[PDB]
RNA sequence: GCCCGGAUAGCUCAGUCGGUAGAGCAGGGGAUUGAAAAUCCCCGUGUCCUUGGUUCGAUUCCGAGUCCGGGCACCA
RNA sequence: GUGAGGUUUU
RNA sequence: GGUAGCGGGCGUGGAUCCCUGGAUGUCCGAAUGGGGGAACCCGGCCGGCGGGAACGCCGGUCACCGCGCUUUUGCGCGGGGGGAACCUGGGGAACUGAAACAUCUCAGUACCCAGAGGAGAGGAAAGAGAAAUCGACUCCCUGAGUAGCGGCGAGCGAAAGGGGACCAGCCUAAACCGUCCGGCUUGUCCGGGCGGGGUCGUGGGGCCCUCGGACACCGAAUCCCCAGCCUAGCCGAAGCUGUUGGGAAGCAGCGCCAGAGAGGGUGAAAGCCCCGUAGGCGAAAGGUGGGGGGAUAGGUGAGGGUACCCGAGUACCCCGUGGUUCGUGGAGCCAUGGGGGAAUCUGGGCGGACCACCGCCUAAGGCUAAGUACUCCGGGUGACCGAUAGCGCACCAGUACCG
RNA sequence: UAGGGAAACCGAGUCCGAACAGGGCGCAAGCGGGCCGCACGCGGCCCGCAAAGUCCGCGGCCGUGGACCCGAAACCGGGCGAGCUAGCCCUGGCCAGGGUGAAGCUGGGGUGAGACCCAGUGGAGGCCCGAACCGGUGGGGGAUGCAAACCCCUCGGAUGAGCUGGGGCUAGGAGUGAAAAGCUAACCGAGCCCGGAGAUAGCUGGUUCUCCCCGAAAUGACUUUAGGGUCAGCCUCAGGCG
RNA sequence: GGGGAUGACCCCAGGCGGUAGGGGAGCGUUCCCGAUGCCGAUGAAGGCCGACCCGCGAGGGCGGCUGGAGGUAAGGGAAGUGCGAAUGCCGGCAUGAGUAACGAUAAAGAGGGUGAGAAUCCCUCUCGCCGUAAGCCCAAGGGUUCCUACGCAAUGGUCGUCAGCGUAGGGUUAGGCGGGACCUAAGGUGAAGCCGAAAGGCGUAGCCGAAGGGCAGCCGGUUAAUAUUCCGGCCCUUCCCG
RNA sequence: GCAAAUCCGCCUCCCAACAAGCUCUGCGUGGUGGGGAAGCCCGUACGGGUGACAACCCCCCGAAGCCAGGGAGCCAAGAAAAGCCUCUAAGCACAACCUGCGGGAACCCGUACCGCAAACCGACACAGGUGGGCGGGUGCAAGAGCACUCAGGCGCGCGGGAGAACCCUCGCCAAGGAACUCUGCAAGUUGGCCCCGUAACUUCGGGAGAAGGGGUGCUCCCUGGGGUGAUGAGCCCCGGG
RNA sequence: ACGCUUGCCCGGUGCCGGAAGGUCAAGGGGAGGGGUGCAAGCCCCGAACCGAAGCCCCGGUGAACGGCGGCCGUAACUAUAACGGUCCUAAGGUAGCGAAAUUCCUUGUCGGGUAAGUUCCGACCUGCACGAAAAGCGUAACGACCGGAGCGCUGUCUCGGCGAGGGACCCGGUGAAAUUGAACUGGCCGUGAAGAUGCGGCCUACCCGUGGCAGGACGAAAAGACCCCGUGGAGCUUUACUGCAGCCUGGUGUUGGCUCUUGGUCGCGCCUGCGUAGGAUAGGUGGGAGCCUGUAAACCCCCGCCUCCGGGUGGGGGGGAGGCGCCGGUGAAAUACCACCCUGGCGCGGCUGGGGGCCUAACCCUCGGAUGGGGGGACAGCGCUUGGCGGGCAGUUUGACUG
RNA sequence: GUAGAAGGGGGCCUGACUGCGAGGCCUGCAAGCCGAGCAGGGGCGAAAGCCGGGCCUAGUGAACCGGUGGUCCCGUGUGGA
């Protein structure tokens, strides 16, 4: 899925393998010898934010998670203690 | 094709961790046992892989591989 | 407290 | 109404018909009070009716999601679904071609999903590429089947520049400043929304000093008005006689008009029998108004000092990938699935492994008309057809019929 | 209109090469030609629209496009179907009649007590015979039939691993399967409908008016190739040699 | 090759079987320039003939009959341009041929009536068949096929006056019967929540979901067609009001 | 009782205890109402008057149906929720609930016909298939089987001649009895009931209805009973000589 | 179902276990080189070494896949095998059956059944080519299964006949079907693509029908259902190829805090060499007549240090001119003065590489009413990357000449 | 085919060269083979002359992708790689 802070999406990406050393390291080449459809996953992780209302769990990646704990403090001047646990989550940017 | 361990007497094998070497068969007669089997005894068969080198030497150590194998590639 | 690779019938 | 037939009534006091604005518009269908096997059933709240408490009916409101206000209640603004073809993004084949065939081609095509449109996408250079050059983007013709890629086989296939159609460029965060709120050490600072301040490569901009003068100019893609166009239409020249025949428009005589001698109908073959073509008028009302006049928002300048800021897990490196002609080849650039990982103009990216010089441009935020594709529909044309043609249907057709 | 060379680069020359040896590429060779300018080297001229090429038309052939037409067995994408049939879940219904007589119970015999035996009672079985019912073993008819799976007789189970009504779930490289590769809407070694798709076919068939002139071949050299091909041989047309 | 009046008209010599093919010359059809024209009721296209004329031909002229309103030179062009074959297609009509069959071997016969027409329609008297149905009542399913009156255009495997066939008019009456305003199982949808590129897929609470549970009606008559509904007797249920 | 209870569950019980009381069904009787034939006249059809003041009594067989949630046995262990009964939370106790007495209201859809076929599904008025219930009587021991026949329908929607070969179905046959054929394939015999008898072998059940046989009709007399009815008179059943 | 059993061998394969050992990926590490720049710097390689899974190797596993022999001599001729010698050997089939659903020779041989038996039954074993859970031999009951025999009875037959009904036949009514080049369609003998109604010769035959037979029209149906070809298409198999699902595994993110001993380029330091032939704690060698020495020696008493148990080398606190080697002695080599690195027990400079023990907040599971308890615990799962297994799946290929 | 050496023996050398190659045999094409002669520089022989492998016919493999040396030709703005 999609990630709810950067927006890193699963791509699809060909995993073409072969068989051959090289021209430079080598004799011949490098021929292919079969390809196929390939779908990349990001690192969609959970991860627990204590927020006075309720402790969020989000869905972020390795490389964002960071992005969420910075997020905090830019999270923390708006409006605490919501009136409801789940109008906290939208309300990140 | 780089690397890995070796080729010993018709047969296969006792081996060195550098100063050693072969035992068994279709074989002839043989103390034996009161003239019976062969337990046991002489006995027909070493380029110890081809070759170069520390070395008193090479029947044994090390280097390239011609001899055969497993993994590993690579083959337009 | 100790002894047999062990035998066959002319 | 087609559309006959019986039986009735309307119209100059303007009937029928056409166009525009309205009202009603049962039920299903995004369906949306709820259920539901679509065109059915059952309700809640507020008013009315039947003698009306119990029963029935009528008129409003009661689905979900995203926003702004409303501290919860609730009120307003949007979205859901469909659309012949087109466009963008995310997935995505196989037969065929290589006279097999697995890389490749077919092909990022058919097809599936999402949203938007009368087009869409793209768009104001971290561009192009050799000339110190061009200067947003889109489309056509060239360049050119060229350079290139490719079991270097099949085959695929640019870009630069030029001639053209069109021509519009902008907005925002950052440094600095004012209000309010949040955490709280209520210190002298942090985090967020608003208001001024900035949109750049000739580097721009924040603060301070000097030159000052704008109170003059530009100007929308926003708004207002209007020319014009569309949804009904109107005016609009000119001929008679006799003969064959059932029928004259033919034929014979004398004529007429032409800004109209296109077509169709008229018992047959007509410029002068009719409807209209030439040409000119026509809007009360509703749409368009890209064309043209006005208004507003918005823009307007030079030197010095300071080096505070110029788009963060981002540039860059490695592995695995897609696109450009690039299939891993010397493999750049554009986005990135993962790992490492900064700087803010003495900072970076590019000019095809790479190093130095020299040139171009500011990425990591967003918007943008015009030119381009297509025809459900409107009309005109056709060396287009004429009921086995043409769309599947010229006819009461996606019907009868089959499943 | 200038071409060589892989390019650099050079040019009526280029390249191979040390080279003017030698060779491969092009080059100039003259068609209409009063050209007598008066030097028979004639320089080049009236001058055929040409050596010399381009643009358009009309034909033959070819490549990419479906490319002379018809016809597959198949592949992929999206969906429709478990009202037939296969399995299963929930809920109901069906099984006439007759017999054999298990476990237990009661009574008697037995001994010290049982175990054990007999009689009655008892009515369970994937029991037996046999109806509706679900099936089709064997025979006959039916064979453009009554019927795109029947009819007459005989049959196996018929209290169950049974039969069946109603509401459902499962599906195409998948479903289900007491397992045959059966069934999945009358045809299943991978359904049906649409689209790719006018797929491909060196494989069959067909290919429409007339007249005239010439006229074949079934051979050779090669191909994961022998029924098809490329070149040559054979034929025809046009332009030149004679 | 020649006379070369260049004659595109006649002499001389040679040749004229032919598939796949190569080449040359013509005919016919749709439309277009010619066409703001010409032909055409004294008769156009098309249909049926000709023993007529021209042409080696595809064919073209002319004459007669039918037909009732279009056709188009000469010279050219563009083709959706010439059919007998493709187990081609579409529509018609043949052969098979007055042949097989006429649909369970349960079975018909006779007298009257209607009617133009009767083995087939109506009535009566005999005979046969089913009678765990070939009888009756419901749920499926079908959708006016039910009844009456008028008829045989078409249908009934023959006829038919009849018809489940056509035209018209009627006919289905519910507090108590079966469903909803009651509930639930398998299963489906589905607040919260979970997962997946999107379409979407799981999923608690709750909702839907039945030939399952609950719930108050029995007997007889009436029409040509309605009956636990209409009516006669008689008994109950739910809700509201005083 | 994811408790709030006087309700339910558990433990202490003076008692009742195979019972009785109280509630829930079915049947008979029951105020009363309806039906009332076969046969006969009028009969076009349809059917109508009828024959009555109609009778409407008794006996037996007897269900898979009702009481029903009965009883016994067995393993394979045999749904949910709603109505209704009861106790309470918030609330209300001038309300609300229950039983009577009188008066009102009861809504939307189906309703015809065929429904084991000519109207459903099979292109057809198709010898196929289609769920549930009633599905009579007599005899065969019984029975939804067989044969016939009540009520109800039907003669199957092409017939009439002759009576060739040949096809299908059926019946019969001197003598042989499987000799035909790949094979007793087909056809035929045995067949139901009661009574004697029943082998090899075995997992002791079975084989087995083994194989083999005898009887079955009708009339009269005597007699054992059982059920209902009353103890038998009457009526059904099992028999024996 | 059941009675008796599942005997032989682990060599190939599948599987399980394996802290010894070989190979190997990503990666870590990096001597030594290359390009460029005036250099500072930047970019490429890079051999040593470490580095899982997997493969190789060892053992086990046969109610796992799988198989289970020949040859020469010997007993009163024959026969043997029960005995003696070989192995492509891992191993040579044991019990129990056997011309059998197995047997080619074969109808093997004998006996029963019949007069006649290629079938059947019971044995013989000469098992091409039974056989022990793809089970071996029997077995009470049972089977719409197959084979054989007998009995009473039957047309099934020798050998047919007769009768009945529904068709067939005639008449009245309705009235198709596939096939079809046109047909005015004789036989024989020859020819013709090699099987003649049509061609040639001879013979026969008036035209047209009705009922029947099916010998012909190479009759009809289906574009042979057998065989071959097509570089046709599918279903299935495998140690045929390549990928994928899935599984195992190293690195890395999620993913942390500590501790123990081990590892690598690792020499600053410790003091390790005795098969040894003589005097031996004798390493190969380099100087080898100087220095241990009065800044505290020698028979051996200090003594940490290691040890093959002999013994030597450092702190030397009390000694007091003495230790004795270059040669002789050993030999493949001569020290005692200055150390060149191997052989090693060992302190540490660079990174901790791996294996354990504890806590745990991340993460996961779980508990009635769950911002809180319990357990696992940085492991699992998940992403990227690397290598292997992998017909479970998919795309595929498997040539041609050929009397 | 060869003794009027190509056969056997001995001396010296590597022409078992580099750039070409007129004219041909054969062939569909691709290939295969003979090659007098020119230049440079050699070997043998005093010279004339011969030597561009083997007495001859078989002893092999088109193309593509790459490996090792030289050439310094191109090398993507410039100089280099
Ligand atoms: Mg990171
Ligand atoms: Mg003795
Ligand atoms: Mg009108
Ligand atoms: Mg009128
Ligand atoms: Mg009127
Ligand atoms: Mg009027
Ligand atoms: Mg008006
Ligand atoms: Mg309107
Ligand atoms: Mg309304
Ligand atoms: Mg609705
Ligand atoms: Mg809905
Ligand atoms: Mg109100
Ligand atoms: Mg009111
Ligand atoms: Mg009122
Ligand atoms: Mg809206
Ligand atoms: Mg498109
Ligand atoms: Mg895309
Ligand atoms: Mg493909
Ligand atoms: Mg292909
Ligand atoms: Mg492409
Ligand atoms: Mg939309
Ligand atoms: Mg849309
Ligand atoms: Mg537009
Ligand atoms: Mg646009
Ligand atoms: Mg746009
Ligand atoms: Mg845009
Ligand atoms: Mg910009
Ligand atoms: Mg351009
Ligand atoms: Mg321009
Ligand atoms: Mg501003
Ligand atoms: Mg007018
Ligand atoms: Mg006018
Ligand atoms: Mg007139
Ligand atoms: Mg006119
Ligand atoms: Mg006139
Ligand atoms: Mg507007
Ligand atoms: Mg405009
Ligand atoms: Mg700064
Ligand atoms: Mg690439
Ligand atoms: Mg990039
Ligand atoms: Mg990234
Ligand atoms: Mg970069
Ligand atoms: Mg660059
Ligand atoms: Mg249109
Ligand atoms: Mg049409
Ligand atoms: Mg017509
Ligand atoms: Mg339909
Ligand atoms: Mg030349
Ligand atoms: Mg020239
Ligand atoms: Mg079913
Ligand atoms: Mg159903
Ligand atoms: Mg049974
Ligand atoms: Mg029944
Ligand atoms: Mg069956
Ligand atoms: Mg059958
Ligand atoms: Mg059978
Ligand atoms: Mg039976
Ligand atoms: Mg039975
Ligand atoms: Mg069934
Ligand atoms: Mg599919
Ligand atoms: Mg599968
Ligand atoms: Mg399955
Ligand atoms: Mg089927
Ligand atoms: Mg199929
Ligand atoms: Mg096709
Ligand atoms: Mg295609
Ligand atoms: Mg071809
Ligand atoms: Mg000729
Ligand atoms: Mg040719
Ligand atoms: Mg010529
Ligand atoms: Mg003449
Ligand atoms: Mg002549
Ligand atoms: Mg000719
Ligand atoms: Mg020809
Ligand atoms: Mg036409
Ligand atoms: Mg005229
Ligand atoms: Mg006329
Ligand atoms: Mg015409
Ligand atoms: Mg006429
Ligand atoms: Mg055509
Ligand atoms: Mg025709
Ligand atoms: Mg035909
Ligand atoms: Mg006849
Ligand atoms: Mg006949
Ligand atoms: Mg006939
Ligand atoms: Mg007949
Ligand atoms: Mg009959
Ligand atoms: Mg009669
Ligand atoms: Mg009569
Ligand atoms: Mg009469
Ligand atoms: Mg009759
Ligand atoms: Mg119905
Ligand atoms: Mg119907
Ligand atoms: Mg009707
Ligand atoms: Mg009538
Ligand atoms: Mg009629
Ligand atoms: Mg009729
Ligand atoms: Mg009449
Ligand atoms: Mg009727
Ligand atoms: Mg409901
Ligand atoms: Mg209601
Ligand atoms: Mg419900
Ligand atoms: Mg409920
Ligand atoms: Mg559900
Ligand atoms: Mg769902
Ligand atoms: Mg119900
Ligand atoms: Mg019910
Ligand atoms: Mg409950
Ligand atoms: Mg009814
Ligand atoms: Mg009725
Ligand atoms: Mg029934
Ligand atoms: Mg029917
Ligand atoms: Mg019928
Ligand atoms: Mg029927
Ligand atoms: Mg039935
Ligand atoms: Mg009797
Ligand atoms: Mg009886
Ligand atoms: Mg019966
Ligand atoms: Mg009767
Ligand atoms: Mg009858
Ligand atoms: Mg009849
Ligand atoms: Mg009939
Ligand atoms: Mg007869
Ligand atoms: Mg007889
Ligand atoms: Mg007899
Ligand atoms: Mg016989
Ligand atoms: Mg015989
Ligand atoms: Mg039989
Ligand atoms: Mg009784
Ligand atoms: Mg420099
Ligand atoms: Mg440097
Ligand atoms: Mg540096
Ligand atoms: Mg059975
Ligand atoms: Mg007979
Ligand atoms: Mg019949
Ligand atoms: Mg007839
Ligand atoms: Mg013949
Ligand atoms: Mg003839
Ligand atoms: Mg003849
Ligand atoms: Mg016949
Ligand atoms: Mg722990
Ligand atoms: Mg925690
Ligand atoms: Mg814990
Ligand atoms: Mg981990
Ligand atoms: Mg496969
Ligand atoms: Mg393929
Ligand atoms: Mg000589
Ligand atoms: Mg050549
Ligand atoms: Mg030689
Ligand atoms: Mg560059
Ligand atoms: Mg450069």
């Amino acid at each position: 899925k999609v990630c709810e802070i950067s927006g890193k999406r699963p791509i699809v990406a060909n995993s073409i393998q072969r068989r051959g050393k090289a021209k430079r390291e080598g004799g011949v080449g490098k021929k292919t010898t079969g390809i196929s459809k390939r779908r990349q996953y990001p690192n969609l992780q959970k991860v627990r934010v204590r927020v006075a209302g309720q402790e969020i769990t989000f869905r972020v990646a390795a490389s964002h998670i960071p992005k969420v704990y910075e997020l905090v403090e830019r999270a923390k001047g708006l409006k605490l203690e919501g009136l409801s646990p789940k109008e906290i989550k939208k309300e990140l940017l």
